[PDB]
Parts: structure tokens; C-alpha cells; sequence
């Protein structure tokens, strides 16, 4: 049309990164994205203490252990943003597992059907979600069997290593979250280069290669940037097949209007010099190893989403159990 | 009375940190412990080039590519400062398996029976040798294998974390070898503390607490403090089973002679209070990636080795190829 964002919705698919629904529609995503830490903030939201009590409720009616209370309470919770967000895009939301759970692959697994069942119990089919897995070798072969063996798309995140990105590919999962802005904030952190040229920006890199890769090589796992810092690094890639991105950068790409010019494509990525390869486990691990930034940006943010949820868990039993 | 090194064999055994055998007697150690950095540094010595001209002969001779002469040469160098250094002790010399395998557990298994081999060769007992694997789980497994398949002792290191503390010791490995002074580093350059008291020192904690935990459930791994910065950890540490110290901070504790109190003592750890836990692949990857300093420090520890070994390849390349 003729603002960023409109622009941008020619070369790639938009979604909503956030929990607060009430917000999505002005910008009409295709599809919406919630984490741990976004579920924990819009939950403590006026306007959606509605959805907490029939997730209270729910918990209480399901009955058992306070902890099957808590945790039925939080699931439900979580599938009740899902459906309310849902209502308002066309597309998919995507709903996260536990970080808890990122080294227990059959936890992830069944924890995964679960939220499908309560999805199915909603009446909402699971076509319309993707399940949420963090990026680990077993979060990657949860969604590896996921998909294989139930049928059920998986949106693997807090992806930073080009191992990760390969793994994920050989797996064959629906699609990848690749954190943009953590990237930049670690290479903003450690090394001495506080600032980056959009292109040259480390996160719009690791997206650019990983994006190359996969078209380059014909694999069908779409690439999702996500987490940004800023509206360059959004326009950096331009032309990738989604990028979610907040409310408030929405909101950014809607008033200005520069002319926007796509630079991912199925025809740079088969120019590009990257040569195929496989990994197993041992391979995955080393290649990761050597990226220290995705192994300590994959470390911390597991550990953030977890506490996330412990916060989640503690004022909600707190709210239930007094 | 007597001199501090004097005091501290009265309640730990202490072992020489280097491959500079010819500084070694001094200190009249009980074992020695050498790593893919010290043996960088080692070779690297006027006096030692005698040692690397009778590896390089035994590496054309077993033929293969360049990467391979290089292999069978380094393997025979890190035999050959071994057994020198076996001449000036009446223990065990620590070789340790390259950092670039750490996370694939057969190729460690393989490699660690190819160095007692080569050892056997030279007429020494595998009695006399504990070979050095990473901390990762897969490395604390091959620990595990080795030691129960193959009758092969290990050394355990780059142990930061307690889960790795707790695996190794599940694994029944026969020494743990935990860092102190790169744990003083990772607290000394995060948080914003500068120095610690002997007492308060993270390293000396960590260690503290492992050897609490393995007294007071009677796991026989022996447990070896590593990598010192001052001599202030090492006081601390009085008590424990081992304790590796560098030439230069031997030589400090042999000048000065002020008393020297016993701190750890199993009878002291058996009276503690500290609950025994199982941990299994997923908890212990979970319990590690609770613990950041760990998480980066193994880490960044394996890419260190790594390096040295890829320098050391390089220059020996370079010096039997050109």
C-alpha cells in the first residue's frame, strides 16, 4: 500500500508478537506469536482477568493436587489467549511448552498433545497452532516427532546457532523463531561494537544465512525472524517469510513510509555460497559449542522463560489457594 | 616449623599443574596433571624440542593424510611428556583427549584407550595414568565406560557446575577435577564484586560443597581443586582429597610458612546436612543450565582447549610438512 507495514506485507508475511489481543487487529497480522513472558505480562492485565478465572476455574473443576490445579490452570490459561487471539487473526498462534521442559523431550511431547487436546476441546482445530519448543537438541527432536508422529506443527524458538537452524531443518519442523534482537544485544554487551549498520546487524545475519540456507537447499521450514530491537533490522529482512514483530514496532512500521526494498530471496539464497551439510547429535552439539552466543543466549533465555513461568505459577496459586 | 607446601601434604596430596617436567621435582608432588594448553606451552620449549622431534618420527611413520601423521604425532607427543613426567613422580600423569571431541562419547572412549595404548607401548601401566575428558554429559559417560568396560581412570574436567559434580559422581568416575580460580574469573567479570575472602571465594565454595556432598555419601571419586589464581583458594581448600597447583603458586606456598588450618574433612562433610539426588541425562542437563557461570564457563573452557589444540596441529603441520 503505501506505509511500511503495508509494504512490508508484499514481500513477507507479518504476525502479531503478543499476548494482548486487544491490540492485534489495527495492524490485521496473518498469524500470532505469545511466549512465556508475554502470557505472564497480558495475564496480569486488567482487561484480561476475565480469562484468568475461567482458567482458575477450569483448574478447580478438573480438581486433583493443587499442583494438577495449577498447572491445568496455567495450560488453560494459556489455550484461552490462544482461542481469544485466534478470533481476531486468520491464521495460526502460536502457544509455548513450558521452558521447564526444553531437556525432557517426551515431556515436551505429551505436555505439546496436551494443549492440541485442549485446543480440540475449545473447538479450535490444530491447523490453527504451533506449538512453541525451545531449540534445543531434544526441543528439536520433540518437534521432529511431533510432526511426524501426531501431526502437530511445532514453531521451534530461541533458535540463535546456525547448528540449531540446520537441525531444525533435517527435522523437518513447520517453522523456526530465530531471535534477532537478543543477537545484537550479546554482541552489543560483549563485544566492543555497540552499533550496527541494519545489514550489518549480527541478529539480521544469522536470519539472512539461515534464510539462504533453507531456500538454497529447498527446505520447506519457514523462517520466522523474531525479537527485534528496532524497525532496521525489520527492514534488513524484508522479504523473509514472516517476521513477527510487538505492537510497538507495528505501530512504527504503520507511521512512516520510506520506500521499502526487499533483500531475502528465493534467488539470492540460490546464489549464495553455503554448501550442504548433516548433523547428528554429536555434530549438532560441537557446531553449537562454537557459537558462543547462541549457547549462552539459548542458556539465559531458557532460564528467563522458566522463571517466567514460576512467576506465572506462584501468583496464580497465591490467587487460588490464598 | 614448616613451610606451607609442607602443611598442606599433611592434609591433601598435592600434584603438580604443567608440562614443564623439569620444574616438577622441586615441589616433590604425588601426581601431575597436564592439559592441551600446557602441553602447547610445553612443546614450545627449547629444552623440550627433543620430545617433539621423536613424536614427529612416530607420526610419519604410522603415515595417513597430514590431518592424520598430525594426529598420531600429537597423541605420541602427549605420551612422551607423560612419561618423562611419570620419571620425576611416584603417581599418575593426567592426559587429556582433545576438547574437540567432548560432546561425542564413542570417539572419546576410542581415544582414551589409543593413549593407554600407546602408553602400554612405552612400558607404562595404565595404573599410572588418568586420562582427561570434558565435563559434558557425554564425556562424564565416557568416563563412566571407560572406567567400567575398560578398566581405564579418569579425570574429569572443566567440572563447573554441581549437577556435573553429581553425575561424575553417579558415573563412578575415579577423580573429578573442579576449576576454582575461573569461577573467581566468571563472578570477578559479571557480577560486580572485585575479590573475596579465601572463605568466600565462588570456586572455593563450589568445591566445598562437592566434596561435602561426596564425603558425606561415600562416593570414592577423589576430589582434585584445579586451577588456581591465588593462594588464598588453596588454604581454603586444606583438607580436600587433591589439590593441582601451578609451579609458580607452588613456589609461593614453599616460601611462605605461616600456619596452615585444616578446613574440609569427610567427618565434618558426613556431619552436614545436604540431600543425596539422582540425576539422569534430563535432569542433569536442566540442574547444569540452572547454573550460568557453569553453562559459559564449561563452554567457553572446551573452545579454549580446542584452540590450543588446533595451534598445536598447525605448528606441527608446519613443522613436518611445511
Amino acid at each position: 500500500m503505501e506505509s511500511a507495514l503495508d509494504q512490508l506485507k508484499q514481500f513477507t508475511t507479518v504476525v502479531a508478537d503478543t499476548g494482548d489481543f486487544h491490540a492485534i487487529d489495527e495492524y490485521k497480522p496473518q498469524d500470532a506469536t505469545t511466549n512465556p513472558s508475554l502470557i505472564l505480562a497480558a495475564a496480569q492485565m486488567p482487561a484480561y482477568q476475565e480469562l484468568v478465572e475461567e482458567a482458575i476455574a477450569y483448574g478447580r473443576k478438573l480438581g486433583g493436587s493443587q499442583e494438577d490445579q495449577i498447572k491445568n490452570a496455567i495450560d488453560k490459561l494459556f489455550v484461552l489467549f490462544g482461542a481469544e487471539i485466534l478470533k481476531k487473526i486468520p491464521g495460526r498462534v502460536s502457544t509455548e511448552v513450558d521452558a521447564r521442559l526444553s531437556f525432557d523431550k517426551d515431556a515436551m511431547v505429551a505436555r505439546a498433545r496436551r494443549l492440541i487436546e485442549l485446543y480440540k476441546e475449545a473447538g479450535i482445530s490444530k491447523d490453527r497452532i504451533l506449538i512453541k519448543l525451545s531449540s534445543t537438541w531434544e526441543g528439536i527432536q520433540a518437534g521432529k516427532e511431533l510432526e511426524e508422529q501426531h501431526g502437530i506443527h511445532c514453531n521451534m524458538t530461541l533458535l540463535f546457532s546456525f547448528a540449531q537452524a540446520v537441525a531444525c531443518a533435517e527435522a523437518g519442523v513447520t517453522l523456526i523463531s530465530p531471535f534477532v534482537g537478543r543477537i545484537l544485544d550479546w554482541h552489543v554487551a560483549n563485544t566492543d561494537k555497540k552499533s550496527y549498520e541494519p545489514l550489518e546487524d549480527p541478529g539480521v545475519k544469522s536470519v539472512t544465512k539461515i534464510y539462504n540456507y533453507y531456500k538454497k537447499f529447498s527446505y520447506k521450514t519457514i523462517v520466522m525472524g523474531a525479537s527485534f530491537r528496532n524497525t532496521g533490522e525489520i527492514k534488513a529482512l524484508a522479504g523473509c517469510d514472516f517476521l513477527t514483530i510487538s505492537p510497538k514496532l507495528l505501530g512504527e512500521l504503520l507511521q512512516d513510509n520510506a520506500k521499502l526494498v526487499p533483500v531475502l530471496s528465493a534467488k539470492a539464497a540460490q546464489a549464495s555460497d553455503l554448501e550442504k551439510i548433516h548433523l547428528d547429535e554429536k555434530s549438532f552439539r560441537w557446531l553449537h559449542n562454537e557459537d558462543q552466543m547462541a549457547v549462552e543466549k539459548l542458556s539465559d533465555g531458557i532460564r528467563k522463560f522458566a522463571a517466567d513461568a514460576v512467576k506465572l505459577e506462584r501468583m496464580l496459586t497465591e490467587r487460588m489457594f490464598n
